[PDB]
């Protein structure tokens, strides 16, 4: 990996001494008195403190007191604070909209947004505090790009809340060693919150001092305790996009069959929302994520040797927190999980040759087949379950032109379920897309896309579609030779943007299967 500048040792401001300590700086040092540095303040630390506060969605309204918060802590711990903020959108918001086609794309730029400021003004380490929206993960690669210390703060879930994508990939960056023991656990505007606010400076003066950067503490184990925490907490398959993002960001490799890997050796254990029903401050009250991960470490299901933003190992960190509280009914013990495997599953088959990813309860039963019914968008499948919604009994329902070039964005889609569940088809039809699905078959992420010529962009109505969980493949009827023909005659449609974010974003982004990284 090649991306940001070098610094120009055991100092703890390797990277602003090029500029706070050389007389050919002179306009920097004058700057950073014009910002309130005196001549003492030179000599410190700089820490980048990056919200993504915004007013739009509740989960990043309050994000700037913790930034105060956050600064407040670095002065304290002897350095120099610089707070900044980038952009974030709701899903909430958008989700059921066009506006949705901008919401993946936001971690990407959130990435390239603290990147450039840590390497336009040398900060020597950075902690960021993102929202319980969806882009953390992007604080994170850029972490990874810049490999300068640095802590994650998460906001914290707004208590009434489940193992959607914000309780997910913030556990499972706890998990993966990245923000300090119970930050993805307190809820948003505890006390705790703000007092760990206040410690992350001292946590990151430490790492300062030993040099503990990003790409020490995320490593194919630690990456691997991350995903055991997404199988064991039944976390958003969003989290399969957003760790292959993260893996590549540090120079590692991470493909979907080593979630398949980690899925069969680690059983769902918690009962939290969506599929159960707890949600993430009941796991506060009984001891939180560290409580979680204890329990998994003790079962032997992580390692507890990775090294972790405390400047310890996960299992130094674990070693003396509260355990499980007596009693609890969250999660369950290994002998009787809520299902032997994760819930997150790996196909391939004829329509999914480069892979697709499933929500797997294991009470759907193992097979599902039908008639094809092919929709190049959810509103064309909206519009036809609700003028006729019998035709869609028994078939297999397909979504496509809604990846990350064709949607464009890869959108995240709530109102196919619902329409199906409310026409009380839940268990009697299939759904499948390219794209992204917020009681019956559900795949998404389906690879390579329609928009690239993937089999799924030559289905056809009526083609017999299987879906085989056992033999993990979704196949088609249609012989392979017809397949090729139809392909042989296929042609990509028009992109349906020609400037703008989106377009880069369809000039850049890779697959599903790729995490849909843009930068490579």
């Amino acid at each position: 990996v090649t991306a940001d500048p070098s610094p120009p040792t055991n100092k703890l401001n390797k990277y602003s001494s090029r500029i706070t300590e050389p007389k050919s700086q002179g306009g920097s040092q004058a700057i950073l008195h014009g910002v309130g540095l005196s001549d003492d303040d030179l000599l410190k630390p700089q820490i980048g403190i990056s919200s993504v506060w915004y007013e739009g969605n509740t989960c990043n309204m309050h994000l700037l007191k913790l930034s105060e918060a956050v600064k407040e802590g670095v002065e304290n711990a002897g350095m120099v604070g610089f707070r900044f903020n980038t952009i974030g959108v709701s899903d909430a918001i958008s989700m059921g909209t066009r506006g949705m086609c901008f919401s993946l794309q936001s971690r990407d730029l959130i990435a390239d947004s603290i990147e450039t400021v840590m390497s336009a003004q040398w900060y020597d380490g950075n902690i960021s505090i993102p929202g319980c929206d969806k882009n953390m993960p992007g604080t994170i690669m850029a972490m990874g790009r810049l490999n300068r210390p640095g802590i994650m703060v998460y906001g914290g879930t707004i208590k009434p809340g489940g193992m959607y994508t914000a309780n997910t990939m913030a556990s499972a960056i706890e998990a993966m060693g990245m923000s300090l023991p119970y930050s993805s656990s307190i809820p948003a505007e505890d006390p705790l919150k703000l007092d760990e606010c206040r410690l992350a400076g001292k946590y990151l003066l430490e790492l300062l001092k030993m040099d503990l950067k990003p790409r020490d503490i995320i490593t194919p184990k630690s990456l691997r305790n991350a995903m055991v925490s997404v199988m064991a907490l039944g976390g958003s398959t969003n989290a399969v996009l957003h760790l292959i993002a993260i893996a590549r960001s540090v120079g590692l490799e991470l493909t979907l069959d080593d979630f398949q890997k980690v899925s069969d050796a680690v059983p769902f254990l918690a009962d939290l929302k969506p599929s159960g029903k707890y949600v993430m401050e009941d796991i506060h009250k009984i001891g939180g994520t560290p409580a979680v991960l204890r329990y998994l470490l003790e079962l032997g299901l992580m390692d507890g040797d990775c090294m972790t933003v405390t400047g310890q190992t996960l299992a130094q960190n674990l070693e003396n927190v509260p355990s499980l509280t007596e009693g609890q009914e969250i999660i369950r013990p290994l002998s009787n999980p809520i299902k032997e495997t994760g819930h997150i599953q790996i196909l391939r088959g004829d329509l999914a040759p480069d892979g697709s990813v499933a929500k797997i309860t294991g009470k759907e039963g193992l097979y599902f087949s039908g008639p094809a019914l092919v929709f190049e968008g959810e509103e064309s499948m909206l519009a036809a379950i609700s003028a006729d919604p019998m035709s869609f009994k028994g078939t297999v329902v397909v979504i496509r032109g809604e990846g990350p070039k064709g949607g464009p964005g890869m959108p995240e889609m709530l109102t196919p379920t619902s329409a199906i569940m409310g026409a009380g088809l839940g268990k009697e039809c299939a759904l499948l897309t390219d794209g992204r699905f917020s009681h019956g078959f559900v795949v998404g992420h389906i690879c390579p896309e329609a928009q690239e010529g993937g089999p799924i962009g030559l289905i056809k109505n009526g083609d017999i579609i299987t879906i085989d969980i056992g033999k993990k493949r979704i196949d088609t009827q249609v012989s392979p030779e017809e397949m090729n023909d139809r392909r042989k005659k296929w042609t990509a449609p028009a992109y349906k943007v020609n400037r703008g974010v989106l377009y880069k974003y369809i000039k850049n982004v890779q697959s599903a299967s790729d995490g849909c990284v843009t930068d490579e």
